[PDB]
Parts: C-alpha cells; structure tokens; sequence
C-alpha cells in the first residue's frame, strides 16, 4: 500500500494547485500519507542532492537549471512528466502602456540608455528560485547599476507581484522579472522587453552560481516538470504512474486559478473544484481502485 509521502510546495499560485491536487489525489485515492513540504527551486534540488528528500519535486522548472541532466544521470532524481504541459517563458517585463507611450523601453538597451522611463529600478526574483541567479547573471552582463537601474531583490513571489499591481495602479513604470501565463500578467497587461537573441551556453553560465563569465542572453522557454526520488519511484510503481499522468494545460490551469479567485477559495478548495468538474480531464491519471475510492469521496 502507500505510507509516508513527501512533496514540495513551491511558493506560487499554479505550483500550489498542482501540490495540492497531487496530495488530494495521493491521499484520497491512494490512502497516501502526504507530508507538503513548503520550499523554493534552490533549496528544493539542494535538498533531494543532499538529503533524498523530499520525494516529489515539482513543480520544477528546468529552464534554468543546466546540471539538471547530470542530476537525472546520477539517479539522484527521474523525471516523470511535464506538469505544466504547455510550458511557460520568463522574461523581464514593463506595463503595455509604458510600451505604447514610450517605445524605446521595448529593448534592453533602450532602457539602459534611458533609465527614468522605468523609473530606475528592476524589480528582481526572490531568493530561492533559480531565476534569482539568471537576472542576477544578466544584471551584471547588461550592466543595469552601472546605467542607472536599481537591481531590487523581492522578498517574495509575492511582493514581486504585488509590486506590479501597485505600479499598474496608478499607471506608472516597472521593469522586473516575471513569466507567463500567469494570473497577474492576465489581469495587468505586460509586455516582454526584448533581451536579444537565446544563446543556450550563454544562458547555461547565467544559470550557475559559479560561472563568471556572464553574458546576454533571454531566458529559454521552460519546460516545467514533476520529478521524484528513484527510491521514491522503486517503492510506489502506482504513485509514480498517476504522478506521470498528473498534468495541467495552460488553459486548464487559469480556468482553476480564476475560480479560486472569483471564490475566496483556499488551494484545498480549487484542487476539490477542479477534480469535481474534470472527470473527463483526470480520469485517465489514475487507476481503477484509486478511482473507486475517489468516486465515493469527491461528490
Ligand atoms: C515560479 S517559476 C516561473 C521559476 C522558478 C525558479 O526560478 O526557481
């Protein structure tokens, strides 16, 4: 049967709804004992080199994690799925209209030679994403300091959005780090400023603490994964193939996030919401006697 389970929650909103129907999923349909772990990129991938724990990663997003392959190599983590099925992009961000009044700031470049248009700041990703490295890698391979912009390091995924929000408000600038589609970038229209063309070693060295030789490049397209322990995998066959299962499109995902905004619901609230009204979606992603169990549980 299914004991002690461990699986990330990552500190934002889709990671929170795929967490939390992952655990309803696991422990309902499965009797699962489901331990959520709150954590972030970093320290999540550090935690499962270190310690083998927890058990499940995701949502895990590879666009910035070059070793990443030489972990899976190692057998220290396997990838099951892509969990966000449609993928998502990062990039640096300024309001549609800061775009629209002042086109310049639609480039790198043309930000850095006119600093005041964003109001000489870069809003950065938190401490514990990967993508805090990256921006902190292409900061200094733009030079922003040097040109006048303020890199500015968020406490959290929330305070970053937040901080959109209340530039958006009152219509004035903002430059900084974010990805799409998101809940956010849905309701304040943002427009992506073009970092130049992808370079994949560019990016790779961006993306490691320890590579110093910074240089330009915008962020890949990211493919965003569920992945666990091969401990994890040898003891639960049946976890791990609902796990492999467990996905959700882009569409799927705001359809989920809107109704638990529209709502006050909490997570546990959307994930009962989205199970209740997707049989046709999830199904499929289990097996009959963990079905069985839902089926008399859900309704
Ligand atoms: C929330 S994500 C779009 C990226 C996560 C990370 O950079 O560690």
């Amino acid at each position: 049967e299914c004991g002690e389970v461990s699986i990330t929650e990552m500190n934002w909103a889709s990671a929170s709804v795929v967490t939390t129907v992952a655990t309803f999923l696991m422990e309902q349909g499965y009797g699962c004992a489901v331990t959520v772990v709150p954590s972030s990129t970093v320290p999540a991938v550090t935690s499962v080199s270190e310690t083998g724990e927890p058990d499940i990663l995701t949502e895990l997003w590879l666009s910035s994690l070059p070793n990443y392959a030489k972990l899976e190599a190692q057998g220290t983590v396997r990838t099951l799925t892509e969990v966000l099925s449609d993928g998502g992009q990062e990039g640096w961000w300024v309001p549609q209209y800061l775009a629209e009044a002042h086109p310049e700031v639609t480039t790198i470049e043309g930000i850095l030679a006119n600093p005041d248009l964003v109001g000489g700041r870069f809003h950065r990703s938190p401490d514990g994403w990967a993508a805090a490295i990256v921006d902190s890698s292409l900061a200094k391979a733009w030079d922003l300091e040097g040109n006048g912009i303020e890199v500015f390091a968020h406490g959290s995924g929330e305070t970053l959005a937040t901080s959109i929000a209340a530039a958006y408000a009152d219509r004035e600038p903002w430059f900084g780090y974010y990805w799409a589609p998101t809940s956010v970038l849905g309701k304040f229209p943002m427009v992506m400023v073009d970092l130049g063309e992808f370079d994949a070693d560019i990016h790779a060295c961006n993306s490691k603490a320890d590579c110093a030789n910074v240089g330009k490049s915008p962020y890949p397209r990211a493919r965003v994964i569920t992945a666990v322990t091969p401990g994890f995998a040898e003891e639960n066959p049946e976890i791990i193939e609902m796990l492999s299962n467990l996905s959700f499109t882009n569409d799927q995902m705001g359809a989920i996030l809107a109704w638990q905004e529209e709502n006050g619901a909490s997570s546990e609230e959307a994930a009962v919401w989205f199970l209740s009204n997707n049989s046709d979606i999830w199904a499929g992603w289990v097996n009959d006697a963990a079905r069985e169990n839902l089926a008399a549980l859900i309704p």
